[PDB]
């Protein structure tokens, strides 16, 4: 169930959803596995917010255990295309795709809660069929792995070699570790 | 089915849901297993209530058998971030995650019903794969266990060593026991 | 869940859906597998947009892993029938059907995000029954394969022989590769 | 999800569905398998359109892999009963029932997209029980096959003998082949 | 999905459903298997129409493969109880229960489409248990069979003996055959 | 598994299974549900024992919870056909069919253990189909019930009305009660 | 399991199973559903007995609920082909296929137990597919039904028309009734 | 369960299975679905019989509904490879594969029982995958159909066109019809 | 269920199985999917036959749709290691793994029946996991494909490039075609 | 099934299964997944062979995709405990456990076929439960990984660090590669 909220404006009362109300404040939620439908939905919200005000920052809360890579790329590409700075905030946890989108936020506007966790790992996949087909798919995933590592190094500031070594196996980083690793910028403990 | 209520205001009648109506009074319900979607929904409500009035206390009724830890951390972090004091009330029962959020409320504003039960235990998890991967996940869950114990001791006021011994196995505490254990502040028997 | 947006017009406020709001701006989403219902839905949107303004271009974001061929042909035929130029944008990935529709857009108005992937392969199918029926179905799919290759060569500009060789097995092309291959026109990195 | 459209009329704005909006323009969609519920729904639309204006032609887009025969007969009978000429348009594909309804449209108003496919085959069925019951059902389906062939010849203009030979096994016809076979009238390549 | 229609009345516009709109014109649809819920729904519509105008005829389109007998009796009894003449129209097909209700319409107002089929057969049933219980249920179904035959003869005008012989096994009758058999009155080929 | 025993017969030493060893002594076991396969096995054993000595008594242990009547009737006919008398001993349970075979033993040779349960009930059956088929099976099951009641009265000695009245529902009779009812002749407590 | 028995002969003592022991005396058991595997087993036994002694009659105990017609026909042809007369005895029950084989024994050597039940019905089948192929199967089942009735009439002695009327629906015949109908020659009640 | 038989010989006593005993007489049983495992068993028996005596005919009883084509051809080639004449006898039924093997026997040694069904139809197959793979399998199944038709014509003596026309769809042939068609040489109704 | 055979020798009567009897003649059957268990059984048989007579040739009939590559390679290595020349006969079919073993026989001893199909395709595999693991498995299968092609080229005599192109996709061959390709060197039409 | 072989001896002929016959020659087969049950058979066979001749070598054929570590360790300990040198031959493949046993053979007596693959990887496990139990099981598997690496290093002769780095992920080795690594000592291509 989604609670209903009311907005008191000069024009009059307006019924809004908890998620819809926050959207009006330039807040987007990225929850659950990253799939095509949910990812496509986030893309629409970003475009709508840009048209309303291409100068105000967009906040994207990330709490997901990761998901499809192609779906995440659409979100990543959209964030880098729209002029507004997409401020990413990590709540609960951030998996490979969640962490990738978390670090993809505007420099200096990537935050993570003190108890939030972050996990980074190489792409997962597989294929069944003839040897020729396996080689084609094997090369494709390898290219995705290389492309993902390059982007992570660009945003995190770490060397490509270091990212590859750390991404060979699941790596868990807490909020303080993410800051030192360049994955995020600061931590939000209390409201000032 | 969710019953519909009516609010008689000077402006006019307004159709509201039983849960939505209480939300307008700064009341949030945390029912069922703690997952990402439900936890994310609660986070939105807390942020919305803070914007409406960052000085009025927020009430969070807890009745759940526990759930994911990462999801609970987001709620815990949000509670410690928003200026309003989140008053946690335990109804029915409070599991490990429910108890953790219950004790995370503002000091002196944590209540529990006389017949409510509270259960605290160490984190649960598991992994299947290579030995190297098992070690990585084993260390991650251990860190979460240590982090959870530190937070419990901070809010409950007990020593870290005492929390570890009590959390080694499921521990059931009634309302009077929770008060003496520092998990809660008082009990709500009748309205004064 | 689909967030609700508000449009501030001189006539007054209007409640709109995230997808419906974008539709008002001549934007169509093609997400998920290409089936009859989803494809039929897209056809209706194209016809509605043409009636509203047969001179303004139509934007069709493509993010799908492909699907039925007959369903895609309806979309392809509708795009080539309506006077407005259908600008196809690739987000995330474009499978055989997604790539076919992506390249079917108006010349010079086919875009792809920098991290988007494109996959092209020959038609997939099969039939169980008598040998006589198998031959009929085998010939039918072969004709579809030939027809698809001819259309791909027409839009991509490549020779029919080259398309057949490249479509024999799954072929993955990135944004820069698609531009050189003639599948797309340019790339959208940042908003100018 | 069904997008919502807005109709700007002198009376005022009106919220409409993508399918409902087209229905107001005398456009009916026949998608998915031909069952009793969907077929019954189409019958209601035809009757409603006839009452609104029994002189304006009705457009029926056909994109279905076929279905029940009894359900299709209701649609076919309704089309031949209402005074308005039902213009049938084939999008994607037209199976035995889809093709039967496609050719049942008003003479000279049956269209098919250039890439649309058409398949025609004899009725499919079966029964399990006593030999006496099998004979009754076997005769019934045979009568339906004969009746279907007669109607196909009437609309297509081909000889009854030719239809029987072509319908013995699945026959696939493209848009140009359908025109020469008399199944359709013309092709819609581009809007003039 | 159920399309939405608009009714242009002097009072103003009114949003209506395709089925609801036809109901306002004294038209009832009987689709799918005859169960208790659907049958009960039809009973309510008949009562509502009678109150609105107990002098105008009621149209009941029948397209169903048959179903429960007790459910059909409620519809049959309601039709014979309300003063308005219930005009039954067969679309697609009419099974044992559908045929029974089709012939139960007012004399001279029972129509069937040219391509509609009609099937009549004896009641179907079964029971598992003690021999004493089997005899009770066996007698009950036999009584229902006799009662059904008597009603069919009364409406069809045929002799009770003839109905029993024809109902022993499934009997398929086309529109012309139904007219000669007394099951219907005339056929609706084209609107005059 | 079944243990193997050795018999020190004259001229040699042979090893036979426990069941085969008892069969050589004119002992037959009737365990489990009564079916055609097990019933034929018992019939074969009874016929074989008749050849070795058509005068020595045959023993048949009954510990079955009942089963198919047709399968059981085959044993009853064999018991009353072969010249050797069949002594039935009830061990454990004896349902309708099991009890029927228990009473089929020769007069004065029907025994029962002290702690044994005998349950007699009317035939259990069921059929689903046309009303005509229901009557055919309904009549047959009733005839079988009457036939079994007549046989029960003949062996037990109770009046036909008493058997029918007592067989309407399950009737549990202990060992001493079975003797009074006439199902068995005596009870075997200890060797004397 | 299957008990083992010892047979005394000039050579010495030989161990035989219950079924194999009775096979020496030219006794074949036909139990359970009639299928190709069990049918071939009976055919092999009949041929083996013919070679051992082509002048001694063969006894076939029939206790089955029916089965495949083709499998049963293999046994019927073998019984009529082999010179030795085949004596059929009905134990428990004899369904359509079982009854057909029961009446297929040598005239005068067909017996039935007093409580045995014989049921005869027309062939049952079914086919799912096109209208052309279903007609082939629907026409073949009728030929089998006609051929089956002709053989039944020849062995029973009743007119072909009478067999068709009685075989239209399931008909149960008791041991005495089977004698009058001609399915059996006499009834075996006791050994004399 | 297969009964055991004893073969009395001057040398001594010996035990054999029902099928093993007939194997010594150069008799092979082909029952059930045709597959590689059962086919190999038949091939092994043929090779064993050839080694024992290559100048004696081998009798093969065919009763099966057909099966895999490769498994069936493995038996057909073995029959022609071994010099001993392989006599084929049809019992019960002989489907496509069974009929092919039935007619593959040595000329003048193909027999069929009076009541036996013979069905011949084109090969059945199916494949799912890329269009290129469909053509490979589609062409192979067509070649198998042509190869089998050629062999059928050679054994039956019919023309190639006649076999193709009759084999296009299932064709049931009775024992007398099989003689005229050439599938068999004579019918064995009684032993002389 | 396998038949038993008797071998006559000076020692006395000896019982054998159909497959065991043919083993004495140096005949091995390869049927069903190739797996480790069945492969080890063939390896043991080959080693056993070598000890009895390391000079006589072994006949390995191949009829299988292929299987595991590792299991097949164990048989290939054993055949090449043992001094005796293994003669391979293809009956029914020979897939990739089956065809590889068929062509692995000694020169001039690789036979094929007149009606048999040979399929040669590249190895099939698949893996799910991290990108690093996929590359390892993807590269491993490629080595197997290359190694397999080299072995087939050596035995068939074709060039390595020719084998790679022909094995890139499924390729079916007949008995005569296999001779020209080099898989076999003769066809066993009739025993000479 | 497993074939039977006859061994010629001075006393007379004896019948043994294929596997038992090779057991007398000090040959043990290790096929399929390694488990406790199959492991005991190998352990029992190895112990039995030691008593027969504690001086002759024992041959163990390894062809399996690994298995349980505890079950495999029982074989390794038994292999090292028994005085006779155990020669291990790799046929088909040898996974982690299979490879460990392959390299555990006596020095200079470890062989592998020319076409075989050897795979080595770290132990795979997994446990779900309380965090405290995860650490216990996580540490246990780590000890096994370290213990197995030490044993493999000792047999292969390589440094412990090299084994850890190479065994960190799945590693496939061919016959010549295994010799260089140290898993095997020679390759058996042909019998000299």
């Amino acid at each position: 169930l989604v609670p209903m909220v009311i907005e008191q404006t000069s024009r009059g009362e307006r019924s809004f959803d908890i998620y819809s109300r926050l959207l009006k404040e330039r807040v987007i939620f990225l929850t659950g596995q990253v799939e095509d439908h949910m990812a496509n939905l986030i893309v629409a919200q970003m475009l709508f917010l840009e048209a309303e005000n291409p100068e105000k920052d967009i906040y994207l809360y990330i709490n997901s255990p990761g998901g499809v890579i192609t779906a995440g790329m659409s979100i990543y590409d959209t964030m880098q295309f729209i002029k507004p700075d997409v401020s990413t905030i990590c709540m609960g946890q951030a998996a490979s795709m969640g962490a990738f989108l978390l670090t993809a936020g505007a420099k200096g506007k990537r935050f993570c809660l003190p108890n939030s966790r972050v996990m980074i790992h190489q792409p997962l996949g597989g294929y069944q069929g003839q040897a020729t087909d396996i080689e084609i798919h094997a090369r494709e995933i390898l290219k995705v792995k290389g492309r993902m590592n390059e982007l992570m190094a660009l945003h995190t500031g770490q060397s490509l070699e270091q990212i590859e070594r750390d991404t060979e196996r699941d790596r868990f980083l807490s909020a303080p570790e993410a800051v030192e690793y360049g994955l995020v910028d600061s931590i939000l403990t209390h409201r000032n």
